[PDB]
């Protein structure tokens, strides 16, 4: 996080805010809701409170304006700058302006008022742009269908006003770092020559032949998917990639969730209704066998037969000597299975049912 130069800060802890005019793009109700919830994100992690007023001046004056609109920060029509807010302070201080030749929404369509307002109000309280890609204050517009403060945002805002008067203290997701040797993965899959690691709302993509890591929201590519993947694998045969969460599984082609999916695992792969979820999955280069891992047991399914194999609720620790009895993630590369469990990574050889290397979970990255 980065605190606005000069460290402007509101002196009162009980602030007032007013919505001057309303955008035509939405019903007043929807605008009101967006703003309210935007303020709440901030009041949840600090002692500050925001009260909506109707008449008269307020600390934070909110408005929808078009082009040059009386303040020296002219808007640029459709596109470009969506909004801007001023530092805490008297007058125009703390005010937020949304550019009206923007198409404010309440859905996944660009640009969602709640999301942009949550960000603007940040500047309204004294925060500047963060260099943390996962932070709400980051300079951009991403939409993971659920606006929330990243741990970085909380630290930034608490540094100016103190922490929540909550006895528990809210927390926010932390952005994974590739050079942290404490890194662990929710799931991993290969895709058109690259390896794609998943962790919370993020993903880390790499081509092992030229180590250079790409970090970003899973929603940048597949907005439909629910954040919190548990397993995943590629099936280049159909050029798809399947993700598992809960007990249903989404399939994807290119950058769009295929028709109908999600779908049930039981009806799609044939798995006893006993299995709640899944821990990890991989598919053999060109053998047609796909291995799914649950708990300490594993199962095999034949793609070219839309069906499992004769009695397969077998043991992990037994047929995969060395990796232990629980898989966090796994993917295949050049004939070897790469198993992940916590920060541990075992390079397993299918042929010799042998373990060649035992590395750190993030060993692939350049650190
Ligand atoms: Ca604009
Ligand atoms: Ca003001
Ligand atoms: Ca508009
Ligand atoms: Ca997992
Ligand atoms: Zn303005
Ligand atoms: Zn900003």
């Amino acid at each position: 996080f980065v605190l606005t130069e000069g460290n402007p800060r509101w002196e009162q802890t009980h602030l007032t805010y007013r919505i001057e005019n309303y955008t035509p793009d939405l019903p007043r109700a929807d605008v009101d809701h967006a703003i309210e919830k935007a303020f709440q994100l901030w009041s949840n992690v600090t002692p500050l409170t925001f009260t909506k007023v109707s008449e008269g001046q307020a600390d934070i004056m909110i408005s929808f304006v078009r082009g040059d609109h009386r303040d020296n920060s002219p808007f640029d029509g459709p596109g470009g700058n969506l909004a801007h807010a001023f530092q805490p302070g008297p007058g125009i201080g703390g005010d937020a302006h949304f550019d009206e030749d923007e198409r404010w929404t309440n859905n996944f369509r660009e640009y969602n008022l709640h999301r942009v307002a949550a960000h603007a109000l940040g500047h309204s309280l004294g925060l500047s742009h963060s260099t943390d890609i996962g932070a709400l204050m980051y300079p951009s517009y991403t939409f993971s269908g659920d606006v929330q403060l990243a741990q970085d945002d909380i630290d930034g805002i608490q540094a100016i006003y103190g922490r929540s008067q909550n006895p528990v203290q809210p927390i926010g997701p932390q952005t994974p770092k590739a050079c942290d040797s404490k890194l662990t993965f929710d799931a991993i899959t290969t895709i058109r020559g690259e390896v794609m690691f998943f962790k919370d709302r993020f993903y880390m993509r790499t081509n092992p032949f030229y180590p250079e890591v790409e970090l970003n929201f899973i929603s940048v590519f597949w907005p439909q998917l629910p954040n919190g993947l548990e397993a995943a694998y590629e099936f280049a045969d159909r050029d798809e990639v399947r993700f598992f969460k809960g007990n249903k599984y989404w399939a994807v082609q290119g950058q769009n969730v295929l028709h109908g999916y999600p779908k049930d695992i039981y009806s799609s792969f044939g798995f006893p209704r006993t299995v709640k979820h899944i821990d990890a999955a991989l598919s053999e280069e060109n053998t047609g066998k796909t291995y799914f891992f649950v708990a300490n047991k594993y199962w095999r399914y034949d793609e070219y037969k839309r069906s499992m194999d004769p009695g397969y609720p077998k043991m992990i620790a037994h047929d995969f000597p060395g990796i232990g009895h629980k898989v966090d993630a796994v993917f295949m590369k050049d004939g070897f299975f790469y198993f992940f469990h916590g920060t541990r990574q075992y390079k397993f050889d299918p042929k010799t049912k042998r373990i060649l290397t035992l590395q750190k979970a993030n060993s692939w990255f350049n650190c």
